[PDB]
C-alpha cells in the first residue's frame, strides 16, 4: 500500500528550519515568486524532479571512477552498453540533458512545414519543434484535459486523432509521432503498452517515425506492471525494453528516471540520422564521446538508469507520490486525478474559485503554500503559456507538488499535505496577479508579477 | 510530537529487499544468530548505533579536505577547537573510538587498589577499570533496575550510596566517579543536570576526580532541556557546555552522538595528567595529533559534533526512537520503560512467556524478527551474559531483552513501521516462537559466533 | 625556470602500463588513428587540454556540497560572485561548455549580414558565427601565419586591418569582434594588454561591441605578467581583472583555464542583451540558475577559477609545457614557436620529409608516438581539414602538425620526458615511419572514425 | 633508471609556497623542532611514510561504498579475503593501525622473561614486547649498524647470532623470532628470502614461533625481485606469498605498504591464538569484524594492498626514494647507504662532525633543513632513544627523508636535494641541542629543546 523506503539513508543535506515569520519575509524579498525563492531558504523544494533526485552509494562510487577523457572513456561505453542493453536501440547519443537531445532531433527529423503530432507537449520541446518549422497537432484523447477525471493510462494518444491527420494532412507532411512517456503536462500520465503499440502499427502502415519522450518511463512502465492486464508477472526492466520496441528513436532527459543531477542523451536506430546526429552534437553540446557531460556524469547516469529498473525502488517512487495525493484527496483538497508518477497537481480552478484565469490563481496559490508552509511548488498552468495580446489559455491550471527521487520521506509530505489543508480553509485569501515583464520566449521563468 | 526529519536525504544506501523465504534461509545459514548474519542480507540492521550513523554534506565535504600529515594536522586543530568551545575541557587527546579513551583513562587515573564508582557500567569501560585493579561500585539510584518503573533521569547516582562509600572507603581509595550520560545499561536513561552539580559538589568536597562517560551526552542533553524544569529556555550546547564544567575530564566515543562511524576522544582540565596522556597515547592510538584516526576523520567528527548542538536534529533522534516505543507499547508489546535516547528494549521474557530463559527467548526473537521483516537486532539477554567460567553455568541476568538500536539520521518512520508492525504481528501469535538450543559455542564471547537450532 | 609542482598529489588514476607488442595491436585495432584509442588502453593522454584536468580537494569538497535545486542554487550563486570579482563582468549565465555560450552570444549580438572579426578563429566559435548570417574576417598581424617565427604576443590583433574593416565595411555592419585569449589556431599564443586596450579604443569610437574568448584567458595573462613590461609587479588576478576591463563581454570555457572537468558561462555589461540571455538559455542549457551544469560543477567552477590566479600553479602550468618544447627544441625535433600555454605542436611535415601530405604524416607520426610511448596525440594536419565537399580534393593546410596537449595538473615533468624520450628517439630514426592511407573513411568530421592502413 | 609515474594525477592537495623568510620564522614559532610544525606551514612534508599516502580513485570508490554494519560488513570479507590471498595466512583481525596489533600479538605470544629476538627493533614494537616482559635481543648482522656500508640486504638475521640465543638461553624460553620487513630503523634494509627460508628451517627445529613485521613487506619483495638471484621472473604477488610462507603469523600497519591513510591488521595461522585474538580485540581496538576501523577504511586497505602488487607501481616507489639518494650521494652528501626502500637518511655524524651525539646533530640538521628549504624531516638518532642518567646512544645517528607514496614528483626530489646540498656547505652552522622536557617513554615525539 505505502511501502517503506528501499534504502536506507547514506548521507544526509542540511536544511533551514527557519519558522513562519521570517518565511514569510523570504517570501516578501521574492515578490511572492516560487522560481525566484533561493535554495538556502527552501525547506521542502517540490519545484521540480528535473536534476533533483539523490544519487546511491554505488553511483557515488562511479563519481569518483570519472574518466575525463575527450575520446574512448569508460563511462561513455557504460553509458552506451547500458541503454543499449535495456531501452534495445541501436545508437546512442550523450547529451547534456533533455532538451540538449530535443534540439538534435527536431534539427534531424522536420522538415519546414511538416507536422510533428503528440500527446500534449513540453515547453522545451515544443519549441524546438516549432523552432524548426514544424506546426505542433495534440493527439491525445479529450479525457487527458480533464483534471478531475479519473481514467487509467490518460497519457493515450487517441487514435482517431492520428488517422484523422493522416488523412487530412497526408503521411508525407507528418516528420513524426512524439509519443510521451509520462505526459508530464497532463499530471504525470502513463500511456498503455497497448497504445504503444497500436500507434506502432499505424504509423508504420504510413511510414511515419515515432520518436519517444522516454523522460519519465520508468515510472511509465511501473503503471503498466500495476494496471494493464497481463504485465504483472514482467519486470520493470522487460516492461521498458518493450516499449522503445514500438519507437524508432527517444530523447531522454537522464535528470528525471536516471536518477541523476544532470544527464541527457538522444537514440535512434538509422544509422545515416545517427551519422547527422555525431555531426550536430559537436556544434552544440560536444563529441559523440561525451556530449556536454563529465564522464563522472556519463557513469552516473548509466548506473541511475540500471537502478530504475528495480520494481522496490519505483513502486516506492510513485507510491511516495500516491500516498501525498490520497491524504490531500481525503481532506477534500481538489487535485489532478489519477495522481502521476512524479508530482501531484493541486487544482488551481476549484482551489481558487473566486478567481479567473486572467487573475493567475495558480502562481498566487504556489507564492501562498511556501509563505504557510515552507514548501516550494510550480505553477503549471497559464503563465506556462504566456500573455497573449494577439492570454494562450489552457485547460489544465494547476499548481504542481514535484517529488524529487530518493529525496524526502512520508513525515515531509505529512508536513507537506496538512500546510496545505491549511491553507485550503481561508482559500479566499489568495489575491491575484498580473504581469509586470514577460519574457518573448517561456515566460513564466523570468516573469515578474503584482497583486492585482 | 513526531516532527519530520530536519534533512533531506542526500544519498542513499543500497539494500538487498530479499523476500521471507531467503531471509529464513540466511537466518538458518546464520545458526539463528543474528551477529553471524552478512550485512549485505539486512534491511533495516539496528543491532548497535555505534558507528552506524549518517553523516551529513558538509561532513563528507570535510572527507575531501583530509590533512594526513603524522603531527599538526590542521584537521586535529578543528577538532581540538571544537571540544574545548562544546565540551570547555582544556586538553583534549583524540582516540580512534571510545574504548582507546577508557585505555588512557583507567592507566592514568587509577591506583591498584583503589575504587571506581559510578551510574552502572558498560562493558569495555568496567573492563579498563578492573584491568587496572580498580573495583567497580554502582552508586546508581535503585530506581534503575525497576525496569518497568516508568520516571524522569533514571541514571542519576544516588548520592547516599556516594556519600556512604566515601564514609566506608577512605577518599583516597577512590579513584573517580565515572558519570555516564546516558547510562547504557538502564535501556539509555538520561541523568539530570541537577544530579550533576550535586555529585561536582559532594566529589569537589574531598578532592575526588570525576570523569564523564560521555559517549551518547547529546542524547542527554535532550531529556534536561525537555524534562528537567528550568532548561526549556537554553539551548543544546548550553547544557551540553554546563554538563561538563561538573567534571574533570571525559571519554568520549565519537562513533555515538558526533555523528561518525568511527572516532573518539579523551578530555581533561588537569596540565600534569594531559602531559602523561600524551605520553600515553603514543604507545596504543598515534600522535596527540591524529591519535589512530585518519586527519579525514577527525575533520568529519569536529563536523559532527557541532552537528549534533542543532536541537530540531537531536529532537528527531529522540522522538524517532520513541516513536518506535510508543507504537510498540500501544499495542500491547512488552518493552523496558521509559524509552531510552538511542534505542527500544523489548521484554523477550515477558514477550516469550512460555519460554524458559535456558530456551533463549531473546535470541529465539532476535531470530524471528529478521525473518519476518528484514530488521537485524541484537540479543541482550542470557547469551550475552555469557558463562560463569568456574561453575560452568550461565550468568543469568534480570533483563532479558532484544535491542533496537537505532542509528542517527539512517532511516525513516517508515522504517520504525517496518520494525513495529513486524514485531507487533510476532506479538499477535507469540506462543508460536520456538525454542533455541546451542549447537555451537565457543569458549568466550559467545554471543557473536554461536549457534543454536530449534528445539 | 622549471619551477617543481605547487601542489602535493592527493589521489592518482589507474592506468593499465601495456607494453609496446600490445599497444601496436590497439593502435592496429585503433585503425592506425589515435581518436579511436580505448582511454583505459593509454598511459598519458594528450588529445586535448579540454575538461580533462585534475581538480583540487577543496573543489572535490565542493563536489560534495552540490545544491542541486532548480532555481536559486548556492552554487549558482557563488559562481556569479566570483567572475563578477575576477572578470568584473555586470552579469553572468552559466553554460554546459564554450560552445554553449557561443551559441548564445551569436544569436543575441550578431545580425544577418554583419561581419565578425577577431585574431584568427576556433572551430565552434565560428560556427555559431556564420550559422547566425555572420562572415568571419581575420584581422590578426600577419606574423601569426609564421608558424616558426619567435616573436611575443604572436595572437595581437593588426589595428590597421581592423581599421581598414571599418573604413570598407561599414562600423553599422559590424557585429562584434571576438578577441581571443590566448589564440589556439596559432599554436595557443596570447595577446598583449597593449592590443586588448588598443582594440577597446578603436572600436569604443566606432560603438563597436567586443566580446572576448576567454578560454585560455588565465594562461594569456601569465604571458603578460612575464613578457609585457609594465606588468611584472601585477597579480594575475589584476592582469586578469583588467583584461576583461577593455571588453563587452565574453564567453568562457571552463573545462580549459577553470580546472574543471565540465562547464563555461556567458559574461555582458548590458542589463538588455542579459535579458535576451536569459530567455535563450532556458531553451539550450536550462535556467539562468544552472544553465545545463549540476550544482556541484558551478561550484567546482568557482572554486577552479580562483585557483587560476595562482601565480605558482599558472608559472608550473605555462613551464610544464615550455619544458617538453624546451626538450623537444634542443634535440633538432621541430615545432610551432613560440611554444604555446597549453601544447607543444610537432611539425610533422618537416618531421617526415620523406612523405607527402596526401600520405597523412601527422596522422602517422601520431599512431607511430602512442606505439612507441603510449602516449596518445591529435592529429591537426590533412586529416582533421576535412574535404572540400564540391570538389571531393582534402583541405590542404600549410601547417601539417601533431598536437601535444596538456591538461592541467595532471602529469609531471617525468610524463613530459616520456612523451619527449620516445618523439626524440622517433626523430632520430624519422625516415622508418610510413606513410598511411584511407581504409574506412566517414562522410564529415573524418577526423574522429576515419581507419588508415600502412602504405 | 628513473622511471615515470605509473599512474596520473587525479586530483592535487593545496600547499602554501611561503617565502625563506617567512619559513624562518614558522621555525622559530616552533622551537626549532620539526615534530612541533604545522602541517599548513610545510611545503615538503618527509617527516613519515605513515599514513601520509595519496589513495587512488578505486580506493576512493571504495570509500564511497563503506558498508559501517557493527558485523558482516562486505568491507572486512573483502579485506579478509584479499589478505588471505596475498599473505596465505589462515586468520586476520583488523586493527586501527599497526601498534594495535602489536598490543595483541604481545599480550597472546609472550611469556614473562621469554625473549623476543629480531633484526633490530622499533619503538612502538619493542615497548609491547618489553611491556609485556619480554627481554628484546638484537639479532641483525652487525653490518646493519654500519650507516656507510653497502652491501644487498642488510636487514638479514645472523643465523649465528639466533643459534647462540638458542644455545644460551634454550628454545623454551624464547617466545618468538620478530622478523621485520623491511628493517626501518637500518634504513629501510631488505631481507632476502633465502634468510626468511633459512631462519624458518632453524626456528621451526626448536618449535620457535616466527611472526613478521610485515609494514613495508612490498618494499621488501621488490628487492628480492631486483637483486636477488632466481626471482627476476617472479611477480611481487608470488614473492609476497612466499615470504609470509615462512611465519607463522604477522603485524602489519596498513598505514604504509597498503597505500592507506589509516589502518592494519594481525595474521596468524593457529586457530587457538586467533580465538584469544578476538577476545582481546573487543577490549582494546573493537569487533573482529571491524577492529577500530570504519568500513570505508577496511575496503580502501582491502584495494591498497591490491595495488601495491602491481610492479610498475612497486617499482617506482623504490627508485623515486633512490633517485633523491642518487642526486644526495652525487653531490658528497653523506647518507645511510644503500638506500632504503621509503626513506634516505642523512648521516648526522659525517653531516655533523664537529658536534658530538650529546650536542644532539640529527635534530638540529632537521631543524636546519625546513629553515632553508620547507621540508619536514624526521631525527631518527639519539632522540628516538632517549635520555639516560643511569643517553641511551645508538650507532646509527640520521635524519630520515621519509617519502610517503604516491604524493611527491621527482620534481619535489629536486628540490629536496637542491636545500640539502646548499646546506651540506656551511654544515658548521648547525648548533648543539639539550632536552628540556622528557617524557618517560617514546621522548622524541613530545620532547622540547633548546641550543646548547
Ligand atoms: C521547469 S520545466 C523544465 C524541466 C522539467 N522537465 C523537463 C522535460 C524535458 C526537458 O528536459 P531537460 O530539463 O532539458 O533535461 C523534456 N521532456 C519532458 C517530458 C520534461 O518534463 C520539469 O521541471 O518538469
Ligand atoms: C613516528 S614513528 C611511528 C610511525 C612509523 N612507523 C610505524 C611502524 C610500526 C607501528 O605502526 P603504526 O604507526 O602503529 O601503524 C610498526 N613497525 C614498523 C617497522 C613501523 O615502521 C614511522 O614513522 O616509521
Ligand atoms: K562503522
Ligand atoms: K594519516
Ligand atoms: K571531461
Ligand atoms: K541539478
Amino acid at each position: 500500500n505505502y511501502p517503506a523506503e528501499p534504502f536506507r539513508i547514506k548521507s544526509v543535506e542540511t536544511v533551514s528550519m527557519i519558522p513562519r515569520d521570517e518565511r514569510l519575509k523570504k517570501m516578501q524579498e521574492a515578490g511572492y515568486n516560487t522560481f525566484l525563492l533561493n535554495s538556502k531558504d527552501i525547506y521542502i523544494d517540490l519545484l521540480t524532479d528535473s536534476g533533483t533526485n539523490a544519487m546511491s552509494d554505488k553511483q557515488w562510487a562511479g563519481m569518483m571512477m570519472g574518466d575525463e577523457a575527450y575520446a574512448g572513456s569508460e563511462n561513455f561505453y557504460h553509458l552506451e552498453r547500458t541503454v543499449q542493453e535495456l531501452f534495445g536501440f541501436k545508437h546512442i547519443v550523450p547529451t547534456h540533458q533533455g532538451r540538449g537531445a530535443e534540439n538534435l532531433l527536431s534539427q534531424l527529423a522536420i522538415k519546414p512545414g511538416q507536422y510533428v503530432a503528440g500527446n500534449m507537449y513540453f515547453t522545451t520541446t515544443r519549441y524546438h519543434q516549432e523552432k524548426n518549422g514544424a506546426v505542433f497537432v495534440d493527439i491525445v484523447r479529450d479525457e487527458a484535459h480533464d483534471a478531475g477525471l479519473n481514467i487509467a493510462f490518460k497519457g493515450d494518444i487517441d487514435l482517431k486523432k492520428l488517422q484523422k491527420l493522416i488523412d487530412e494532412k497526408g503521411a508525407e507532411n507528418i516528420a513524426y509521432i512524439c509519443l510521451a512517456v509520462t505526459v508530464n503536462l497532463a499530471g504525470g500520465q502513463p500511456v498503455s503498452m497497448a497504445n504503444m503499440r497500436a500507434v506502432r502499427e499505424l504509423t508504420a502502415a504510413h511510414g511515419i517515425k515515432v520518436f519517444y519522450d522516454a523522460t519519465r518511463c520508468v515510472e511509465n512502465a511501473y503503471f503498466i506492471k500495476e494496471q494493464e492486464q497481463g504485465f504483472e508477472n514482467k519486470s520493470i526492466a522487460e516492461i521498458v525494453h518493450e516499449m522503445f520496441s514500438y519507437a524508432d528513436g527517444c530523447t531522454m532527459s537522464g535528470k528525471k528516471d536516471c536518477l541523476v543531477n544532470i544527464g541527457g542523451f538522444l537514440c535512434m536506430n538509422d544509422d545515416e540520422m545517427f551519422s547527422s546526429a555525431k555531426e550536430l552534437v559537436v556544434v552544440y553540446e560536444g563529441m559523440p564521446s561525451y556530449g556536454g557531460l563529465a564522464g563522472r556524469d556519463m557513469e552516473a547516469m548509466a548506473i541511475g538508469l540500471r537502478e530504475a529498473m528495480q520494481y522496490e525502488y519505483i513502486e516506492h517512487r510513485v507510491k511516495q507520490v500516491r500516498y501525498l495525493g490520497d491524504k490531500l484527496k481525503a481532506a477534500g483538497v481538489p487535485i489532478v486525478e489519477p495522481v502521476g508518477g512524479h508530482a501531484v497537481f493541486l487544482d488551481a480552478r476549484r482551489f481558487c474559485e473566486h478567481l479567473t484565469q486572467d487573475e493567475f490563481p495558480a502562481q498566487s496559490l504556489a507564492a501562498s503554500i511556501y509563505v504557510e508552509t515552507g514548501v516550494r511548488s510550480m505553477e503549471r498552468g497559464i503563465i506556462s503559456a504566456g500573455r497573449n495580446n494577439v492570454h494562450h489559455r489552457p485547460k489544465l491550471e494547476t499548481v504542481r507538488l514535484t517529488i524529487p527521487r530518493r529525496v524526502y520521506t512520508y513525515a515531509h509530505m505529512d508536513v507537506v499535505a496538512d500546510g496545505i489543508i491549511k491553507l485550503y480553509q481561508h482559500k479566499e485569501d489568495i489575491r491575484g496577479l498580473k504581469f509586470i515583464y514577460e519574457p518573448k520566449q517561456l515566460r513564466a521563468f523570468t516573469a515578474r508579477f503584482d497583486y492585482i
